[PDB]
Protein backbone atom coordinates (compact mmCIF):
# COMPACT_ATOMS: atom_id res chain seq x y z
CA UNK A 1 0.00 0.00 0.00
CA UNK A 2 2.52 2.68 -1.10
CA UNK A 3 0.64 6.02 -1.58
CA UNK A 4 0.44 8.29 -4.60
CA UNK A 5 0.63 12.03 -4.72
CA UNK A 6 -1.46 13.39 -7.53
CA UNK A 7 -0.59 17.01 -8.20
CA UNK A 8 -2.22 19.39 -10.68
CA UNK A 9 -0.26 22.60 -11.56
CA UNK A 10 -1.71 26.13 -11.68
CA UNK A 11 -1.71 29.59 -10.12
CA UNK A 12 -3.70 30.48 -7.07
CA UNK A 13 -6.61 32.71 -6.87
CA UNK A 14 -9.81 33.81 -8.63
CA UNK A 15 -7.98 35.63 -11.36
CA UNK A 16 -6.58 32.28 -12.67
CA UNK A 17 -9.58 30.26 -12.50
CA UNK A 18 -10.38 28.69 -15.84
CA UNK A 19 -7.11 29.82 -17.41
CA UNK A 20 -5.18 27.47 -19.66
CA UNK A 21 -2.19 27.28 -17.33
CA UNK A 22 -4.59 26.07 -14.58
CA UNK A 23 -5.99 23.07 -16.43
CA UNK A 24 -4.00 20.76 -14.19
CA UNK A 25 -6.01 22.15 -11.31
CA UNK A 26 -9.23 21.30 -13.24
CA UNK A 27 -8.11 17.70 -13.72
CA UNK A 28 -7.25 17.17 -10.09
CA UNK A 29 -10.55 18.79 -9.08
CA UNK A 30 -12.29 16.32 -11.24
CA UNK A 31 -10.33 13.39 -9.87
CA UNK A 32 -11.02 14.53 -6.36
CA UNK A 33 -14.63 14.77 -7.07
CA UNK A 34 -14.77 11.34 -8.64
CA UNK A 35 -13.04 9.65 -5.75
CA UNK A 36 -14.95 11.45 -2.96
CA UNK A 37 -12.06 13.50 -1.79
CA UNK A 38 -12.47 16.94 -0.32
CA UNK A 39 -9.46 19.25 -0.95
CA UNK A 40 -9.56 21.17 2.34
CA UNK A 41 -6.24 20.54 4.02
CA UNK A 42 -3.81 23.41 4.06
CA UNK A 43 -0.19 22.20 4.18
CA UNK A 44 3.17 22.87 2.53
CA UNK A 45 1.94 25.85 0.40
CA UNK A 46 -0.90 23.76 -0.97
CA UNK A 47 -4.49 22.76 -0.79
CA UNK A 48 -4.77 19.01 -0.60
CA UNK A 49 -7.09 16.11 0.19
CA UNK A 50 -6.42 12.64 1.35
CA UNK A 51 -8.32 9.61 0.21
CA UNK A 52 -7.94 6.54 -1.93
CA UNK A 53 -8.38 5.17 -5.45
CA UNK A 54 -9.50 1.59 -5.05
CA UNK A 55 -7.31 0.27 -2.17
CA UNK A 56 -4.53 2.71 -2.94
CA UNK A 57 -4.12 5.66 -0.63
CA UNK A 58 -3.51 8.90 -2.47
CA UNK A 59 -3.19 12.57 -1.83
CA UNK A 60 -4.59 15.05 -4.33
CA UNK A 61 -2.79 18.37 -4.35
CA UNK A 62 -3.09 21.92 -5.82
CA UNK A 63 -0.06 23.94 -4.87
CA UNK A 64 -0.93 27.49 -3.99
CA UNK A 65 2.62 28.78 -4.42
CA UNK A 66 2.27 30.19 -7.95
CA UNK A 67 3.29 28.05 -10.92
CA UNK A 68 6.98 28.87 -10.68
CA UNK A 69 7.22 27.59 -7.13
CA UNK A 70 5.26 24.36 -7.52
CA UNK A 71 8.23 22.24 -6.42
CA UNK A 72 8.45 24.14 -3.21
CA UNK A 73 5.02 22.75 -2.36
CA UNK A 74 5.34 19.21 -3.84
CA UNK A 75 8.80 18.17 -2.61
CA UNK A 76 7.98 18.60 1.03
CA UNK A 77 4.69 16.81 0.67
CA UNK A 78 6.27 13.75 -0.97
CA UNK A 79 8.74 13.68 1.94
CA UNK A 80 6.08 14.06 4.58
CA UNK A 81 3.84 11.38 3.21
CA UNK A 82 6.71 9.00 2.08
CA UNK A 83 5.59 9.02 -1.51
CA UNK A 84 8.19 7.48 -3.83
CA UNK A 85 9.26 9.26 -7.00
CA UNK A 86 7.44 6.79 -9.19
CA UNK A 87 4.16 7.64 -7.47
CA UNK A 88 4.41 11.39 -7.77
CA UNK A 89 1.99 12.14 -10.61
CA UNK A 90 2.19 15.56 -12.20
CA UNK A 91 -0.76 16.90 -14.22
CA UNK A 92 -0.29 20.09 -16.30
CA UNK A 93 -0.93 22.07 -19.54
CA UNK A 94 1.26 21.15 -22.46
CA UNK A 95 1.48 23.61 -25.41
CA UNK A 96 3.19 20.93 -27.50
CA UNK A 97 0.07 18.87 -27.88
CA UNK A 98 -3.14 19.89 -29.47
CA UNK A 99 -5.95 21.17 -27.34
CA UNK A 100 -7.65 18.53 -25.38
CA UNK A 101 -5.17 15.73 -26.25
CA UNK A 102 -3.86 13.76 -23.27
CA UNK A 103 -0.59 12.02 -22.99
CA UNK A 104 0.96 9.92 -20.27
CA UNK A 105 4.73 9.70 -19.75
CA UNK A 106 6.83 8.03 -17.02
CA UNK A 107 9.65 10.33 -17.22
CA UNK A 108 10.98 13.27 -19.20
CA UNK A 109 12.29 16.83 -19.10
CA UNK A 110 9.96 19.90 -18.39
CA UNK A 111 9.36 21.09 -21.99
CA UNK A 112 10.09 24.59 -20.66
CA UNK A 113 7.04 24.42 -18.48
CA UNK A 114 8.00 26.58 -15.49
CA UNK A 115 6.00 24.59 -13.03
CA UNK A 116 7.32 21.25 -14.14
CA UNK A 117 10.77 22.66 -14.18
CA UNK A 118 10.51 23.78 -10.56
CA UNK A 119 9.09 20.33 -9.51
CA UNK A 120 12.01 18.54 -11.03
CA UNK A 121 14.45 20.74 -9.33
CA UNK A 122 12.71 20.16 -5.91
CA UNK A 123 12.82 16.46 -6.59
CA UNK A 124 16.59 16.53 -6.54
CA UNK A 125 16.76 16.91 -10.33
CA UNK A 126 15.02 13.56 -10.70
CA UNK A 127 12.78 13.16 -13.71
CA UNK A 128 11.50 9.66 -13.41
CA UNK A 129 8.09 10.56 -12.19
CA UNK A 130 4.90 10.06 -14.16
CA UNK A 131 3.11 12.96 -15.92
CA UNK A 132 -0.20 13.43 -17.53
CA UNK A 133 0.09 16.22 -20.14
CA UNK A 134 -3.10 18.05 -21.03
CA UNK A 135 -2.69 19.57 -24.53
CA UNK A 136 -3.56 23.22 -24.94
CA UNK A 137 -1.88 23.82 -28.38
CA UNK A 138 0.21 26.87 -29.15
CA UNK A 139 -0.82 30.51 -29.12
CA UNK A 140 -2.76 31.49 -32.17
CA UNK A 141 -1.01 33.65 -34.74
CA UNK A 142 1.34 36.06 -32.94
CA UNK A 143 -0.59 36.29 -29.69
CA UNK A 144 1.81 36.61 -26.75
CA UNK A 145 2.55 33.08 -25.29
CA UNK A 146 2.24 34.33 -21.73
CA UNK A 147 -1.03 35.98 -22.41
CA UNK A 148 -2.25 32.82 -23.98
CA UNK A 149 -1.53 30.85 -20.84
CA UNK A 150 -3.27 33.25 -18.73
CA UNK A 151 -6.47 33.38 -20.74
CA UNK A 152 -9.49 31.18 -20.62
CA UNK A 153 -10.21 28.51 -23.12
CA UNK A 154 -12.41 29.43 -26.08
CA UNK A 155 -15.89 28.06 -26.27
CA UNK A 156 -14.77 25.42 -28.67
CA UNK A 157 -11.59 24.59 -26.65
CA UNK A 158 -13.67 24.21 -23.64
CA UNK A 159 -15.75 21.41 -25.06
CA UNK A 160 -12.63 19.51 -25.86
CA UNK A 161 -11.05 20.17 -22.48
CA UNK A 162 -14.23 18.83 -20.79
CA UNK A 163 -13.96 15.71 -22.79
CA UNK A 164 -10.38 15.38 -21.83
CA UNK A 165 -11.16 15.72 -18.14
CA UNK A 166 -13.55 12.84 -18.30
CA UNK A 167 -10.92 10.77 -20.10
CA UNK A 168 -8.28 11.86 -17.62
CA UNK A 169 -10.13 10.57 -14.62
CA UNK A 170 -10.20 7.09 -15.94
CA UNK A 171 -6.55 7.12 -17.22
CA UNK A 172 -5.36 8.26 -13.79
CA UNK A 173 -7.35 5.62 -11.94
CA UNK A 174 -5.94 2.98 -14.22
CA UNK A 175 -2.41 4.19 -13.87
CA UNK A 176 -2.71 4.27 -10.09
CA UNK A 177 -4.39 0.80 -9.82
CA UNK A 178 -2.27 -1.13 -12.34
CA UNK A 179 0.78 -0.97 -10.14
CA UNK A 180 7.55 0.95 -20.62
CA UNK A 181 5.17 3.31 -22.43
CA UNK A 182 1.37 3.70 -22.43
CA UNK A 183 -0.94 5.17 -25.03
CA UNK A 184 -4.27 6.70 -24.20
CA UNK A 185 -7.37 6.33 -26.14
CA UNK A 186 -10.54 8.19 -25.51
Amino acid sequence: YTPWLIAGLGNPGNKYYGTRHNVGFEMVDRIAAEEGITMNTIQSKSLLGIGSIGEVPVLVVKPQSYMNYSGEAIGPLAAYYQVPLRHILLIYDDTSLPNGVLRLQKKGGHGRHNGLQNVIEHLDGRREFPRLSIGIGSPPGKMDPRAFLLQKFSSEERVQIDTALEQGVDAVRTLVLKGERFNLVQ
